[PDB]
């Protein structure tokens, strides 16, 4: 069992959990791929079986009638059917363990607290839209923000599949020009330009909120114009800095990834979004400073009359941190739930505390859980981690064109 | 063959030298161990050997010729008559070198081929190690235009002990446990304090009293060495524009010379071979002086700089570790000591990566230790998938010798 040390105390514990991992990772004796993103007939049975397991275990009632019981009526939905359903516990049960699972996520500590919505009787792409907006204005509740996540349609074969194809709910636009460079946020270019193909009108800022592409199965896509009082959104401004609301900067309240794949089971829910809050630094961090993104920290250092002529003046750095005093201050002001990378990661840190007690463990991708701002000053960093897969989960899933 | 982007540009490549990675590393596809920090007969001496040898021969452009076959040979014939075998002086420079640019946690490759090897093979005792250490940090320090540079005491060898240097590093400042409980001076080195008082050092009681060297020849205990006060640079450290952070009374040193590992070549293993660059400064200035368990000034400068400490959302940690680290980089370029910042030493690690790329298809690298501490995604290696494996020549970890 994998030794984990933490060297800012000193303390060491066992990782016993990294036992019961399923679907073997990225790496090998040979070399380690963990920093790679993306690491490029009744089975179903097995899954069942272990997931129910799980939940029996987790309710103190292994080995006892109700336990037996729901263990034969999976055997003859799938001998039936070919398939099974959920009961809703159950359902609950999974989609917060998948959450719990999750080894990127520095916000688990809140798995215990999340609403589950269920949309598995939906059946067209209008109902979606309902759905998700319901979720929408129960998750933004005013700037008081839940975790909160849908669940559509588990997949069958034979029959298509619910797909959102905006990566997230709300997602600004990305804007070629004369000149082939982008208005607005690159990353979201090619859902962009899906967007306009498929009938919308493209605005003509840098922060357009982009509508929604539902896909009801075996239909196409149809797009769908959320409603603007429903898009929480802060104007960004700087405590003492009077000219940062100047630069116009916005952005959303609600984060809620919308492209993911939930599988409870070895069941599969490719339409199933999840949300909480933001934590600051990826908005302030990558969102408006990587290079690829909004791309703003030179415009802010030259506000701020910074050095731009030697990297040793540290300016990128000094402009990275007041854009995210901005992000903080401004969610502060505009009451919307938001929380710093301090905090974030101190909570992290009681998270494994309590996982160790409870399940012996916790998968933790160390390079996503350190923050991308003043790593060694949180925590997490001096802390050893251990990364596997765990079910149920949350899995990334190849785009539905 | 493993496929790695580059998440900024849209860059692609293929580390197909990972695939030569002979020695294996945590990993396993059950779990990933990569954070880690400590992640660990004459027919395997000889296809160590053997392989080195075709590496020295590929680099002279020699590959197949009559001398490679010819060393080959001689090499065979050694270990057989000896059990082991001696490296020639040019393929010892070429070892040393491969052995950094093989180095997976340094960022500092860019150089790897401008380095200074000091052949010390021949020394007899602990009193000329120590002289040839001494000739080393003069040469490195160079009156604080830092040089690269590496000292290569004798190789292990069956029926003596090793040579070897008790301290971490040859600059370290002593850490006194306390009265309380506090340790005074640097935490990281209360061990190794203690060696040397057991050891008949008198002991000081600043915050930066630089510690004397243990040294150990083969089969004797280690002895005790003071550093002449004028060999060891340090750097007073103060801040452009916070004129009270000269009254903190912080200083580091010129030069960073690690002595504790294991240097590899070709089966040959050389305990004791200290090597030396220069700063990067966020090792000073986030690391030694930031981290809870160093030096840990964090707080102590905020509440200097007006800092509202009393709420983390103000980011009070990290406004007052950008000035810290704004001050280490101007005290070293007032003192005229080398030093590069992240942003530079990132920036050419990523030319690193694309000269590696040609030259040998990839490049073992450590990601969260390439990655600084402070402003990581504002370097450009954060967006820079990597691929972490073993390649020989290399510094490897050791035990501590007592
Ligand atoms: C409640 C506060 C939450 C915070 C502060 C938070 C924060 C974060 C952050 C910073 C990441 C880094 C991933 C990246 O940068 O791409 C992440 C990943 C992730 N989170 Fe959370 N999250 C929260 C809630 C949730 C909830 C409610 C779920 C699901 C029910 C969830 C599931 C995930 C998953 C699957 C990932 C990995 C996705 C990826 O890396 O692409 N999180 N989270
Ligand atoms: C010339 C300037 C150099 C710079 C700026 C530099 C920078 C760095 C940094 C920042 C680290 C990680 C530090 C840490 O442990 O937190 C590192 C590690 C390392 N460097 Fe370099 N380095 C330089 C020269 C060298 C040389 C000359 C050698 C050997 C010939 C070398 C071999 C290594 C090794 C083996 C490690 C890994 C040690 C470990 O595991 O902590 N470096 N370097
Ligand atoms: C890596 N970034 C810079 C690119 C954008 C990006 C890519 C992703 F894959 C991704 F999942 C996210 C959201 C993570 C996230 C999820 C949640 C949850 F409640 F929904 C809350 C939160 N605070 N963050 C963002
Ligand atoms: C938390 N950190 C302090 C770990 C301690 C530590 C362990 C090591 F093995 C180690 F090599 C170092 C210095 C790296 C280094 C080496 C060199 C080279 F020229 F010698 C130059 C440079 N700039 N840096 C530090
Ligand atoms: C636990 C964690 O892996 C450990 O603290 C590592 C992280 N990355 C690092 N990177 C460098 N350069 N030096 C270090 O000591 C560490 N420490
Ligand atoms: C190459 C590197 O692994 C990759 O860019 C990762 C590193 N860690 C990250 N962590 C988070 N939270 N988000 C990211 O996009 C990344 N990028
Ligand atoms: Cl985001
Ligand atoms: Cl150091
Ligand atoms: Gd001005
Ligand atoms: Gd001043
Ligand atoms: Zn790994």
């Amino acid at each position: 069992f994998p030794r984990v040390k933490n060297w800012e105390v000193g303390s060491i514990t066992y990782d016993t959990l990294s036992a019961q991992a399923q679907q073997d990772g990225p790496c090998t004796p040979r070399r380690c791929l963990g920093s790679l993103v993306f690491p490029r007939p009744e089975q179903l049975l097995s899954q069942a079986r272990d997931f129910i397991n799980q939940y029996y275990s987790s309710i103190k009632r292994s080995g006892s009638q109700a336990h037996e019981q729901r263990l034969q009526e999976v055997e003859a939905e799938v001998a039936a059917t070919g398939t099974y359903q959920l009961r809703e516990s159950e359902l609950v049960f999974g989609a917060k363990q998948a959450w719990r699972n999750a080894p990127r996520c520095v916000g688990r500590i809140q798995w215990g607290k999340l609403q589950v919505f269920d949309a598995r009787d939906c059946r067209s792409a209008q109902e979606m839209f309902t759905y998700i907006c319901n979720h929408i204005k129960y998750a933004t509740n005013r700037g008081n923000l839940r975790s909160a996540i849908t669940v559509f349609p588990q997949r069958c074969p034979g029959r298509g599949d619910f797909r959102i194809w905006n990566s997230q709910l709300v997602r600004y636009a990305g804007y070629r020009q004369q000149d082939g460079s982008v208005r607005g946020d690159p990353a979201n270019v090619e859902i962009t330009e899906l967007c306009i193909q498929h009938g919308w009108t493209p605005g003509n800022g840098r922060f357009d909120v982009l509508p929604l592409l539902l896909q009801a199965p075996d239909e196409p896509p149809e797009l769908f114009l959320l409603p603007p009082e429903l898009v929480l959104e802060v104007p960004l401004e700087h405590p003492t800095l009077e000219w940062f609301a100047a630069l116009g900067l916005r952005w959303y309240a609600l984060p809620a990834v919308s492209n993911m794949l939930l599988e409870i089971g070895g069941l599969e829910f490719p339409a199933a979004p999840f949300s909480g809050w933001y934590m600051s630094t990826e908005i302030g961090t990558r969102n408006l400073c990587d290079p690829h993104r909004y791309n703003i920290l030179e415009d802010v250092a030259v506000c701020m009359d910074l050095d731009t002529r030697t990297t040793s003046s540290l300016w990128k750095d000094k402009a990275a941190v007041e854009i995210n005093v901005a992000v903080l201050h401004s969610y502060q002001l505009a009451k919307v739930t938001i929380v710093d990378h301090h905090a974030a990661t101190a909570s992290f840190m009681k998270h494994l505390e309590n996982e160790q007690k409870a399940r012996g463990g916790c998968p933790a991708d160390w390079a996503w859980i350190v923050p991308p701002i003043s790593g060694s000053l949180t925590p997490v960093f001096h802390q050893e981690m251990v990364n596997y897969f765990l079910s149920p989960a949350f899995r990334y899933q190849p785009d539905p064109w």
